[PDB]
Formats: C-alpha cells, structure tokens, sequence
C-alpha cells in the first residue's frame, strides 16, 4: 500500500492505464481481504460478535485510536492493523478523482448490498472516521439486511448516534437495546455483543447524558434523580458527583423523585439523605416517597441493601421508560 503510494504519489500528483488500473484494482483486493479480516474478527459470524463503539469512560471528569482490551479479543493488534490498512485503501480508492470513480464503478459492479460483512466493515469505517450520518444509513442498511447482530445493529446506532450532542437518540436506541440483553451481569472502544461490557457503556451513555441533562443551573429533579441512580453504578467512582448533587438538593431543598426507593439500592445514598434531613445537611426536605413514612420507607430500603445493582438498574431502564420526557433538554 505505501509503496503504491509512493508510485501513485508520483502518477497522481501529476493514457497511463497501468497507474490508475493497479491503484484500483490492487487495492481492491486488498481491501476486501482486510475488510474479510476484520469481519471475521468483529462479528465473525458472517463466514461473539464484536462491535467498533465509543466509550465514555471519563463520565467523572485520521487521528483516531480504538481502545480495545487484549482480553476481550486477543489478536486485537493486528486486526486494528488491517482495519487501518483497509481504511487507508478505502480512503486512497476515494481520494484519487479517477480512483474515486472506478472503484464506485467496480464495488457497483459487485453485491452494491455490500452483503452483511462488507456492510458490517463500512459501518466501521465511517463510525471510526468522524462521520455518524453515513453511519447511521450503513446501520439502517445493516437492519434491513439483518446478542447476534441485532445487538451489533443497536449498539453501534447508540454510539453512531451520540455523536457529540444527541442524547437522546442514543437514550432510546439503548432502551430498546437491553430489551435483547437479559442477563444478571475515554475514546473509541471495541467490545462484545455480551452483557459484561455492553451494560456498562449502556449506563455511562445514560450516566452521561442525564448528567449533562442535570447540571444545567436550573431546576430539573427529575435528571437529578436519574443522575443519583446511574451514579450507584462504579462506586466510588461517583463519590464527587454525589457530593455535587448532595450540594445541589441542600441548595434546592425540593428532591421529589418517586420510585426514589425502588431504584436506590445503596447504603451510601441513604446514609447522606438521613445526615441531610436531621439538621446539619441543613433541613433539607425530601419527598422520596410516592414523617414516619419517610423513615419508615428508608427502613426498608436499607433492609433491601445489596440488590445486584445491574438487577435493579435495568429494571429502572426498563419500568422508568418515560425517562425519555426528561431527555428532550
């Protein structure tokens, strides 16, 4: 490929059939070979599946790289290599004009349905380039054509679909996502179609979101209330983001989030909404609940402590679908 680049860097800066012919051609070869390669990699059922996503980790804070685990997938170096390569080839066949044309021309010529591996690897592509609207075509492509692959279709429209300031879309992509994950458990990241690492980038996109929906100076309870549930998720990671809140409800003094008690399922969020209601968190009201019957229901809720949090979390994913009215902001 770089010595064509090379030669094609000296025939295209400046009938010369040969050039234009092998710069296709070659090409085309090669990236369906890699393309095939990468396929068989990432959702190799085509010939678990992996999927090309965009982690948030830092939900507590051409020149693309994918954080992908070597646990996960093993042979990741050189299977990011030939999707790399094969991005280039791809690039290369569009970027020179008569290229560009001839391999439109010869990729039509071929399944213009790019069948599902070649669709699979052009999704890829254009979710690693930068670019979600193609993405988001090749996707709807994908399902059209098409947890197997329908977890492949959802999780890469959330993440084709995040793109920098949705958030919404990507919200209701993944709902209708763990509708196919039952189980009871900062940059581009390639993971699973399994629950292990699906779930938890599902929950920093909700986790995300709802923060960035909540934190806005103004007086929405509902996002805060979201915040607090998908914040039990890595403790104690969310220890800042709690105190933040907890500071915020002191300010406020209005924190009405029925279902508060079937979400909550922590020792430490009870503890601080009891120091918070005595008298020096200040005199905070609270209506956590749908006198005695405030105590009374923290009662039973410290009595509910453990809970697997993934349990309790996608069944407020689940119950709670009007979560959605609180992400339109």
């Amino acid at each position: 490929l770089h010595r064509m680049k090379d030669l094609c860097r000296y025939m295209n800066n400046f009938a010369h059939a040969k050039y234009k012919n092998q710069v296709v051609y070659s090409t085309m070869l090669v990236f369906f070979k890699n393309a095939f390669q990468y396929v068989n990699s990432i959702q190799p059922s085509l010939f678990v599946p992996l999927v090309l996503l965009e982690d948030v980790s830092n939900v507590y804070g051409r020149n693309r790289h994918i954080v992908v685990n070597k646990a996960e997938l093993a042979n990741s170096t050189e299977v990011l290599e030939s999707f790399k390569l094969a991005r280039e080839s791809w690039e290369l066949l569009y970027s020179l004009e008569f290229l560009d044309k001839e391999f439109t021309r010869i990729c039509l010529a071929w399944k213009t349905d790019t069948w599902l591996w070649l669709r699979i690897f052009l999704t890829d592509m254009i979710i690693y380039q930068g670019q979600y609207k193609k993405a988001i075509a090749s996707l709807h492509h994908l399902a059209a054509l098409q947890t197997l692959e329908h977890q492949r279709a959802l999780i890469q429209l959330a993440t084709c679909h995040f793109a920098l300031g949705e958030y919404r879309m990507t919200c209701e992509k993944v709902l209708d996502l763990m509708c196919y994950m039952v189980l009871p458990i900062s940059d581009l990241k390639l993971l699973p179609c399994t629950s292990k690492a699906i779930m938890p980038y599902c929950l920093h996109l909700m986790l995300a979101c709802f923060k960035l929906r909540a934190f806005t100076d103004n007086r929405d309870d509902m996002a805060l209330g979201h915040v607090i549930v998908l914040l039990q998720q890595e403790w104690p990671r969310g220890e800042n983001l709690f105190l933040k809140a907890v500071n915020k409800i002191c300010q406020q003094g209005n924190f009405q989030y029925e279902n508060f008690f079937n979400y909550v399922t922590n020792i430490d969020m009870l503890e601080e909404f009891a120091y918070l209601r005595t008298q020096e968190g200040g005199k905070i009201h609270l209506e956590l609940l749908p006198k005695e019957d405030f105590r009374l229901a923290m009662e039973r809720q410290v009595s509910r402590c453990g809970e697997n949090l993934m349990v309790v979390l996608h069944r407020f994913c689940i119950n709670e679908k009007i979560l959605l009215l609180q992400t339109l902001t």
